[PDB]
């Protein structure tokens, strides 16, 4: 679980989003697992406006913050997972590290601020879903 909070706006993995947050949606896309709803009180989090592909990410399997290098995004033929099919993602970033599907919503940052989200695992990878592309997060 986890969500990101930038000004009015809450950031989750689609998959994870509750009844409130459909009731409450902004903009939502199954190609990318990504879904915002609106917040009655502003966020604490900053969107990253970059091209890094070096952060850190927290995994909630380990408890622990982990420093990845990562691709910029692409379309990932993601095996199965408990929450969704052998599918393609797009907006998808990997990096080698250790991604059980409870970790999805851990935030990947880095010197600019947050990246993405945890959204895929498996084989020793972690994918994370982009969200520096959505320009649209830091106006309205
Ligand atoms: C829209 N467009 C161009 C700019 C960045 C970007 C990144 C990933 C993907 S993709 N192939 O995952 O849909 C598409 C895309
Ligand atoms: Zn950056």
């Amino acid at each position: 679980s986890g969500a990101i909070y930038v000004g009015n706006y809450r950031v989750v993995n689609r998959h994870l989003a509750t009844h409130n947050d459909w009731a409450n949606l902004v903009w939502e896309d199954s190609s990318r697992d990504l879904l915002v709803s609106s917040t009655t009180a502003q966020g604490c989090d900053t969107i990253a406006r970059c091209d890094c592909q070096t952060g850190v990410y927290y995994c909630s399997s380990r408890r622990k913050h982990y420093p990845v290098s990562f691709s910029k995004p692409s379309l990932i033929f993601v095996e199965a997972s408990e929450y969704y099919p052998a599918r393609y993602q797009s907006h998808l970033m990997l990096a080698v590290g250790h991604s059980e599907p409870g970790d999805c919503g851990g935030i990947l940052r880095c010197q600019h601020g947050v990246v993405g989200i945890v959204s895929t695992g498996g084989n020793g990878l972690v994918g994370f879903a982009d969200v520096r592309d959505l320009l649209w997060l830091d106006e309205e």
